[PDB]
């Protein structure tokens, strides 16, 4: 019906089948329904992006040049900087600030972070395939001027005019960072916000993005902005409590599957949760992000939600100041709240 | 024992009987322990204004020349200008905040404000009596230059010199006002904090003073900020709702009975509830309101508690006006903290 999720699988060209089936997408509690797919040229395209709303956009030809980019390839070019990549126990990846680690001294990590040479990620990777099992890594590297000529070519045959053009038009700020990232399959990055706008340029592989718009805060329950997992949700979308987190059961996403070619609009504040699809091997990706539009001069009501959320986490940073301690804060907003506001 | 609440009633001198006894005092939920009362000449009553803690001083002579006044010499003498007295149905009086009706539509007043000649106060006071009953005044007016030449000259005999030391001393503000408080007996005004500095001067009949130190807001649960009760507690003292008001069940006061020449330091934030003895005549009270000490340069911390109430009703107030409507704000609050700070 009008929760169709990802809709049906598209056929690859040439009469090579469905490129995946709905088998490869795990299982969640909630509904969800499509983000379009639309051409780049398609005003509608345009309107959702301008009124900050995702939209699949499938002609762009904004990493054309990546397209042909495999571990190979990237191992023979990417040259001899240091690579973060992440690894975890389970499928899903927690991140972490390590900046607010003092703040939560209790806080252990189940995630960690290793530098390595791009040639050293290809080969725990392959040890791990022919081990086998279970750890997971993911990739996940600014791009920088250390990349070999070939790599950098490629970068400069972006479609540069096009994203340009994005930037001018949504009255943006500047392109902030280039972010590469290569998954095993089956990975998960579980639901979080950003505050930067995003375009999620797909370039190997196919990823299950599924977005919750801003004003369902109050169904994703965020840690505490002071919390290391700042931005993230609380929520376990694989076994999720209900008791502590009841309004988990009214919360519906948007959702679609990305593959290669294809530039998803990330809005910023917008939830998402990104799924490297289950047995359909590596997947690459390349993040632009982007300072947004600054805040109107005038103020105008009614608030947007996502203003609503800067303005919670505002109040919770002041808090934090305040009173000296992030530890502190919690137990102040319950004195104000309990039989006051409640 | 150690909870002693006002303490034996006191004898007056020529062997006149005690002043008042206990059955003239309200029944409350809560244990108390003693106000000291002390010489204003006992270092231990300078140490207990210096570290804000309420003392009743038993001989400032602060309103010594008031201690004439009563009904006839003030018709007599204080003058034609205008009074506000406040009527209830009640022995409670309900104050409320003429500004901040309009935040809430919903609210319809319990209390009445009505400007008149002091000589109409004294006559509606004499109707209700042989009327009789059940309709309540209380007269709370602003001390100002209209006053008749005697009262000017009793003014000018108040004892300005010990407290204009205290102003110094303490480095309080300005006295920001003289409050004259003619009551009937019964009347109570309701538990609520004020902001400034407030020395109590006791001048005809005896007035039950009931104070909680500002670490139990908790307990006492006051209105919204933008709420026309602003500053008082949303709690029935003569039938506390403990379900909705759990933590009343943990208050406790600090009590004493005010005679004539008796002055109460009321320190700033400290919650205090003020009933007029039943039986017990007419009251007569002016209050010294001063600004408190401008807050120290460097803020140290520990934080004291009406540091946190002051952050607390500050966050109140950005809100409201951030939301563009005081009526979000407890909305907002609630999607902060359930199932993040709770
Ligand atoms: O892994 C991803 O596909 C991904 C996509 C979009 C994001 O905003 C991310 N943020 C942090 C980590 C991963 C991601
Ligand atoms: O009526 C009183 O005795 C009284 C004493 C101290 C206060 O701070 C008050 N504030 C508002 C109304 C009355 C009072
Ligand atoms: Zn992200
Ligand atoms: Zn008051």
């Amino acid at each position: 019906a009008v929760a169709s999720g990802s809709g049906e699988p598209r056929e690859e060209a040439g009469a090579l089948g469905p490129a995946w089936d709905e088998s490869q997408l795990r299982s969640y509690s909630f509904p969800t329904r499509p983000i379009p797919r639309l051409s780049q040229s398609d005003p509608r395209a345009e309107e959702l992006i301008e009124n900050e709303e995702p939209v699949v956009l499938t002609d762009t030809n904004l990493v054309y040049p990546a397209l042909k980019w495999d571990l190979e390839y990237l191992q023979e070019n990417i040259g001899n900087g240091d690579f973060s990549v992440y690894s975890a126990s389970t499928h899903k990846f927690l991140y972490y600030d390590e900046k607010k680690m003092a703040n939560f001294q209790n806080f252990k990590p189940r995630s960690n972070r290793e530098e390595m040479k791009f040639h050293e990620f290809v080969e725990k990777l392959q040890d791990i395939q022919q081990r086998g099992g279970e750890e997971r890594l993911y990739l996940q590297q600014t791009l920088n001027d250390t990349v070999g000529r070939k790599i950098v070519m490629d970068f400069l045959g972006f479609n540069w005019n096009w994203i340009n053009k994005q930037q001018g038009k949504r009255g943006w700020g500047q392109l902030t960072s280039n972010l590469l990232l290569i998954g095993m399959e089956g990975n998960v990055t579980p639901a979080h916000y950003d505050e930067q706008q995003n375009f999620f340029a797909q370039i190997k592989g196919y990823k299950r993005c599924i977005l919750f718009p801003p004003d369902q805060f109050e169904c994703l329950y965020p840690y505490p902005v002071h919390h290391p997992c700042d931005r993230q949700s609380q929520v376990d979308f694989d076994n999720p409590d209900y008791e502590r987190f009841p309004n988990f059961q009214n919360v519906v996403g948007y959702e679609t599957v990305v593959g290669p070619g294809d530039v998803l609009y990330i809005p910023m504040y917008w939830w998402h949760h990104i799924e490297s699809l289950l047995n359909g091997g590596i997947t690459i990706t390349v993040n632009f992000w982007y300072k947004g539009a600054p805040t109107p001069k005038r103020i105008e009501y009614p608030l947007k939600a996502h203003q609503k959320v800067a303005i919670m986490r505002n109040i919770e940073k002041m808090l934090g100041e305040a009173l000296g301690n992030p530890q502190e804060v919690g137990p102040l907003l319950n004195t104000m709240i309990k039989g006051r506001y409640n």
